[PDB]
């Protein structure tokens, strides 16, 4: 199931428009509360005029909205299921602006919503762009309006939020791909649920940032169900998605040409393991007891030269298990992996110690001390993330977190960890004063200038349900070590709920839930919009523009030329994500040092250390003298 966040709307005093309604599907049969009454746009008699159609609201008076829900016909005819659309609202009836949601709804019967930010509105319009099976009809049985018990203006300067992305499916996993732009999601074997999954398949959705459309793929060729997976994009300019639902599986995503390929099996059942891409393009991965056997389990390496996963029996797991209550099935889960120099992994927690990894040979690992600071040892932050938001100075952010995967108190704990080479112990400091909220099942993203952008969890971990939530989003502003709140949204975003960087340098936070009959799915994604796109006015900030770029491939160490359409004071690469249950070794940023060509033509090298500059697909972002960041500029980065 999933729900509405706000409140049903009183429905007694409104007007209805609909585009067109055969008579016995009149467009008032959609708001009288009788769910075996539907509105149905011509057919047979009138002709089938294909979508879009529209269904419009006059609510009579000013409603704080936000959201919609839309009931399907029930008499298990599936003809008019709205699949995509949009959702607008109106003051006059006659402007209306931009969708405050827009996507795909999955193809059946049940209730479906569209969850947004509040926004006073007395009009509301659904448009079905198309029918689920594409059909030229548009049926509702009922359509709700839901307010929240009050509306607040966005604070200026605190970034805003929308619109909705509507979607299919849970995004309990996503990644960007990185050639079109696209945002790619996941499930389990079905839309809602990974229990009960007979294993073998994949549901997946995207969502195109340019044309606002959403698609949906199952994914069978890999013989993979993919919920709860190692995710790690490797050098070859692959997603390597690994075990979960079944276990020893490995599927590979490529971007390039769009299409899922089998991996090889992992030496080792795992789910719930982190894995991270190397220095070498390799990808490591250990722990993982979810799934395949409680017992320890080791690190091993994926290699997309030879295709083969190698055991590195050597590289224990025992040192950075957690004191899980519940023991190795908790335990080993969300490493907070990162990729670092000669083959190195470093783990940074949630275990309170810390650890090398090393992939020579057949492994190895060394102590790295205990995540700490002068405020004492940092307990075990199970579900706390972890964020590489200067990979040049090795700066890692580490934040929130529980000692114990769920009925665990989640802390404010937040660290900076400064790695230097591979076995010696990093530096570790408390961040600023810590979060502002305590939370657990929180995602973040690097942001182009540095910042680190900490959205959703709850502060007390209960997954599946919707609790002490936290609606207030913070970022890490570096040089300030400071936090700083954001416009909050109305969304729940705990447990399996995603984040990732757009290439337009917005923030794409979806998910939640995979609970099936559960209330709590968040068949949804939020845009989340920095204030760094907003100029003083509140309006959207003229944006610098990367004219010419020397190259879209370049090798570590390797120089890149651009010019601009104005003078740019500041630049970053920043490495795709992927992203499910808090993890996200994908991501990372590299601050980049200019040299002023004159004539708006600058030029940087990308650090010669693939250890930091971690072979794959990374966004440029350039930005002008007010800080506002370019649209990103797609670089592959290789050996
Ligand atoms: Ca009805």
């Amino acid at each position: 199931a999933s729900a509405p966040i706000g409140s049903a709307i009183s429905r007694n005093n409104w007007a209805v428009t609909c585009d067109s309604a055969q008579s016995g599907n009149e467009c008032n049969k959609a708001i009288d509360g009788n769910k075996d009454t539907f509105w149905h746009t011509f057919y047979g008699a009138n002709g089938d005029p294909k979508p879009p159609h529209t269904y419009t609201i006059d609510m009579k008076t000013t409603q704080n909205v936000n959201g919609l829900s839309m009931l399907p016909r029930q008499d298990g005819n599936q003809n008019g299921w709205i699949g995509r659309h949009e959702v607008y609202l109106s003051s006059d009836g006659t402007n209306w602006g931009s969708p405050v949601a827009s996507g795909s709804w999955f193809a059946d019967s049940t209730t479906k919503y569209s969850n947004f930010e509040t926004r006073p509105a007395r009009y509301v319009r659904l448009v079905a762009i198309t029918e689920a099976n594409g059909q030229p009809w548009t049926s509702i049985a009922e359509i709700n309006v839901f307010q929240a018990s009050s509306y607040t203006a966005p604070q200026p300067g605190l970034g805003r939020w929308g619109p909705t992305i509507d979607l299919p499916i849970v995004p309990a996993a996503a990644a960007i791909e990185p050639t079109s732009g696209r945002v790619l999601m996941w499930s389990s074997y079905r839309n809602d649920a990974f229990g009960g999954s007979p294993g073998g398949i994949t549901l997946t959705s995207s969502w195109d940032p340019s044309t606002g459309i959403v698609s949906d793929r199952t994914v069978t060729v890999t013989k993979h169900d993919m919920f709860c997976p190692g995710i790690s994009m490797d050098g070859n300019g692959q997603i390597v998605v690994t075990g979960g639902n079944d276990a020893k599986k490995t599927s590979l995503y490529d971007s390039s040409s769009d299409s899922w390929i089998p991996g090889p099996d992992m030496q080792v059942a795992r789910g719930y393991q982190s894995s991270a891409t190397m220095s070498d393009g390799r990808v490591f991965t250990i722990g993982g007891s979810w799934s395949g056997g409680v017992f320890e389990k080791n690190g091993e390496v994926y290699s997309p030269s030879s295709k083969t996963w190698t055991s590195l029996p050597n590289a224990k797991v025992n040192p950075m298990l957690t004191a899980d209550k519940q023991g190795l099935y908790r335990s080993d889960n969300h490493a907070w992996l990162f990729g670092w120099k000669k083959g190195s992994v470093f783990q940074a927690g949630p275990s309170t110690a810390m650890n090398w990894y090393y992939t020579s040979g057949s492994g190895d690992v060394k102590s790295a001390g205990k995540r700490q600071s002068n405020r004492g040892v940092a307990p075990d932050a199970m579900c706390g993330n972890a964020v590489m938001y200067d990979a040049v100075k090795g700066k890692i952010l580490t934040f929130g977190g529980s000692p114990d995967y769920q009925d665990s108190d989640a802390t404010t704990n937040a660290h900076i960890i400064t790695l230097g080479e591979p076995g010696t112990s990093p530096n570790t400091v408390f961040a600023s004063n810590g979060l502002y909220f305590a939370r657990t099942f929180h995602t973040s993203v690097v942001l182009p200038d540095g910042s680190t952008f900490i959205t959703g969890g709850q502060r007390r971990g209960i997954p599946f349900e919707d609790s002490t939530p936290v609606f207030t989003p913070e970022i890490y502003v570096p040089e300030q070590d400071t936090f700083y709140k954001q416009n909050p949204n109305s969304i729940v975003r705990v447990y399996h709920s995603i984040s990732l960087l757009l290439p337009d340098g917005r923030v794409f936070n979806g998910g939640g839930g995979l609970c099936g009959d559960c209330t709590t799915n968040h068949f949804d994604a939020q845009i989340f919009t920095p204030n760094y796109l907003y100029n003083s006015n509140g309006n959207l900030a003229t944006r610098p523009k990367i004219t010419r770029t020397s190259t879209q491939s370049v090798k570590v160490g390797g120089r890149i030329t651009i010019s601009t359409d104005s003078s740019i004071s500041k630049a970053s690469l920043i490495r795709y994500g992927t992203a499910t249950h808090t993890v996200n070794t994908d991501q990372r940023r590299i601050p980049l040092t200019l040299t002023n060509n004159g004539g708006n033509s600058y030029s940087f090298q990308v650090p010669s250390d693939s250890g930091v500059a971690l072979p794959g697909y990374w966004m440029l972002f350039v930005m002008n003298s007010a800080g506002v960041p370019s649209v990103a500029s797609t670089i592959r980065v290789t050996q």
